[PDB]
């Protein structure tokens, strides 16, 4: 029933209560775990979603029972009645947009669940103001480097028509070009949005960090092209602190990590596009993002600089340039004056979290294999950490791509 | 598409279905509500578990359905209806025993199932002989250096009488000696049993690695105590191919990894007391034993060495010093000419292990968060691999300490 979690570094030990709270279905069954797989494959469901977040909500400003609380579900009952649906309040909405990040099993950065600017753009109508919605979202979380975690939420899915959708899986993403030799200049991971960009009307440039623009749609609507004013997106050459010819890889990343292809549950209300930003930990981008053999993969190149021994794997070229990459992102991000936390500051802040949520809620949803950095991993205290995984609402969900 | 789980790989594109999960007689800790995936602990029934290994053994020499198959089958169901019990015949055995190994989820050493040397002990009356057999083995497996698997099978438990126990979690493992300083000298993941050694006559050691003495326990005796020959116990002392300095930390590892307190279970039986030892795997030592924590957790002490910045965690101090730890473990094993195998070398045969499976089974159980080493992650090809975990049997079961 209520499941046992230890850490296996302290021998300290908790039990997670809030588990219960699961309305929602995972992969895994008795017979077989499939916790390691990325992703899946009427008025009364809705209405007690909706009641549900409701109560949730009046709770989180402990108004439980109340006046207030009252005539608002009465208000949410007469207005599913009529029309098949509901509309959120603004409050309401900021609570469950905090909830959702709160919620969610695979960020290590929910320490900061708490402290998100949240912008209502559900008085959206065109692809035009989607992108003066985006960009103001862009110059705000950015802060000229002192990076300030965001979310903006485009109006919510109806049944009578299409969605609002940000194509882009990133707000800022490198274009990836396919070359005549079937292999890749710019971002693996990015070639067919690349390729969608250009059909679309884009001309393309032919670098390794060309900044994708962004193809915005609203209902039933062809998608439309707009291109992201360049001083709005904050880059960071990236240098090394001891070797000199680190700089000279011409290697950059972009500072904002804005994810806008994730849809936003919140009382059984869906949000197509609500693209949601905060910093970077440096290994997404040293290790996954650089060291990748699907992404950029710089590895060979950079332990050929290092002049180390690429011919056997037991003289750990590869973990011994990994280890520089990351090094690099750090000192140059740090010196240019853009937030980023390191995998080990970040995972002592979610045992922390973890911590917190347990005295305040009897448990925490957590993905081990996702919480876990990618180098160093039992050298981070979560590795020792038990973790319970499970879906709590509000949520943000993977959606199929529009197209 | 198919109706079992589908399995992707996400750096080669690459899918399969897992048939195998079927065969899966038994569950394990997940539910759709919750995955517990990250958990590091959990008459009539005995004949249909026979007949399903009987079948399995029929299986793999090609010769289901036939008359020396149903009549070993008649002939088990004779045995328990006679006596409640059976036993293998030796083939049988030495299948099994390969058998759990495959069926493993948790060793990524698995390319290596098919050669394995099967020691029979069901003979075994005595601790004495108990010492004698597993002072071969440790032989056997050592040989000088050129390592080989093996799997030394003691009597099987038996209705109301005592089980065959090895007291020791490993044939080899370092004293652990508790401080009236409140520290730890030698290994502290060894406390315990230490203690429990000198409680039963053992006087200690004074070291950081002093070999812990046998404790063995025949049929409803009290445990003996049995010291190695020092000669049989191969080790080797660490260096580092560069920093000739780390050669003065006097840090050192034994060659031969060798569990012993887990239960084997075959077709029903219940093999209580079944070593078994292959070679290790480079971040076993390094990066577990030697930087963890809770255990010799030197890394501080490397660091310093090394001359980092121990002061903040962004000179990815750990990171640095972990990595030279793991490459003074493997130069110095090359050296000593004792097998040894890096995470790099060892993750790409167990994708290939992987392929194998495929076509043989049609797939194969696998926790995720075990195969990937705690160190570089996502620079093993095993991190990008989806993996179902699932129990099969023949298995290897962990089981309660003997005390
Ligand atoms: C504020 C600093 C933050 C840090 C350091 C951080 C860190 C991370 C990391 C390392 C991951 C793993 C992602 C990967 O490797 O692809 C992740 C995932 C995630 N984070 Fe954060 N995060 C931050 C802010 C936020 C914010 C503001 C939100 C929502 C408003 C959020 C929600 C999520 C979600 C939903 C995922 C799941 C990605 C997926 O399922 O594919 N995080 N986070
Ligand atoms: C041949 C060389 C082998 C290598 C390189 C290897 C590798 C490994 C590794 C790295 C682990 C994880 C250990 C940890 O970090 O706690 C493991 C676990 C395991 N291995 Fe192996 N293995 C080998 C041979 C064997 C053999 C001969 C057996 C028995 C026949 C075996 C059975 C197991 C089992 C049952 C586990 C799970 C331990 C547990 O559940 O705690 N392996 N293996
Ligand atoms: C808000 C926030 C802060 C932060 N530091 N980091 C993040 C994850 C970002 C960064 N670094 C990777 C990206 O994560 C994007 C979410 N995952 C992407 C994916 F791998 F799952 C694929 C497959 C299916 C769905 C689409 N893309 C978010
Ligand atoms: C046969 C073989 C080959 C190889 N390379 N490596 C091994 C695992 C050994 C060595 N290095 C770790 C140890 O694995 C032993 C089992 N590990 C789990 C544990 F240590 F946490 C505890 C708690 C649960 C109960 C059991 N013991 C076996
Ligand atoms: C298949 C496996 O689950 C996949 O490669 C995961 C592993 N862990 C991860 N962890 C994080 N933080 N981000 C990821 O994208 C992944 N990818
Ligand atoms: C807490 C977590 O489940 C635990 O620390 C696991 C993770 N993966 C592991 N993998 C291996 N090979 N050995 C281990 O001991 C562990 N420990
Ligand atoms: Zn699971």
């Amino acid at each position: 029933k209520f499941p046992r979690v230890k850490n296996w570094e302290l021998g300290s030990i908790t039990y997670d209560t809030l588990c219960a709270q699961s309305q929602q279905d995972g992969p895994c069954t008795p017979r077989r775990c499939l916790g390691s797989l990325v992703l899946p494959r009427p008025a009364e469901q809705l209405l007690s979603q909706a009641r549900d977040f409701i109560n949730q909500y009046y709770s989180s400003i402990k108004r439980s029972g109340s006046q207030a609380h009252e005539e608002r579900l009465q208000e949410v009952e007469a207005e599913v009645a009529s029309t098949g649906t509901y509309h959120l309040r603004e409050s309401e909405l900021v609570f469950g947009a905090k909830q959702a990040w709160r919620n969610a099993p695979r960020c290590v950065g929910r320490i900061q669940w708490g402290k998100l600017q949240v912008f209502d753009a559900r008085d959206c109508s065109s692809a035009q103001e989607m992108f003066t919605y985006i960009c103001n979202h862009i110059k705000y979380a950015t802060n000229r480097g002192n990076l300030r975690s965001a979310i903006t939420v485009f109006p919510q899915r109806a049944p009578g028509r299409g969605d609002f959708r940000i194509w882009n899986s990133q707000l800022v993403r490198y274009a990836g070009y396919r070359q005549q030799d079937g292999s890749v200049r710019g971002d693996p991971a990015n070639v067919e949005i690349t390729e969608l960009c250009i059909q679309h009307g884009w001309t393309p440039g032919n670098g390794r960090f060309d900044v994708l623009p962004l193809l915005l749609q609203a209902p039933d609507e062809a998608p439309e092209l707009f291109v992201l004013p360049p001083e709005l997106v904050l880059e960071v050459p990236l240098e090394h602190p001891t070797l000199e010819w680190f700089a000279a890889l011409g290697l950059r990343w972009y500072a904002l990590p804005a994810v806008s292809n994730m849809l936003l549950e919140i009382g059984g209300l869906e949000f197509s596009a609500a693209p949601f930003s905060g910093w970077y930990m440096s290994t997404e981008i040293g290790t996954r993002n650089l060291c990748d053999p699907h992404r950029y993969n710089i590895l060979e190149d950079v332990a050929v600089c290092m002049d180390l021994d690429t011919r056997t794997t037991s003289s750990l070229w590869k973990d011994k340039a990994a280890v520089e990459i990351n090094l690099a992102v750090l000192h140059s991000f740090q010196l240019a004056k853009v937030t980023i936390v390191d995998h080990h500051a970040a995972t002592v802040s979610f045992m922390k979290h973890l911590d917190n949520e347990q005295k305040a809620r009897g448990g925490c949803p957590a993905d081990w294999a996702w919480i876990v950095p990618p180098i160093s991993g039992s050298l981070t205290p979560v590795f020792h950490q038990e973790m319970v995984n499970y879906i709590l609402s509000p949520a943000f969900r993977y959606q199929p791509d529009p197209w």
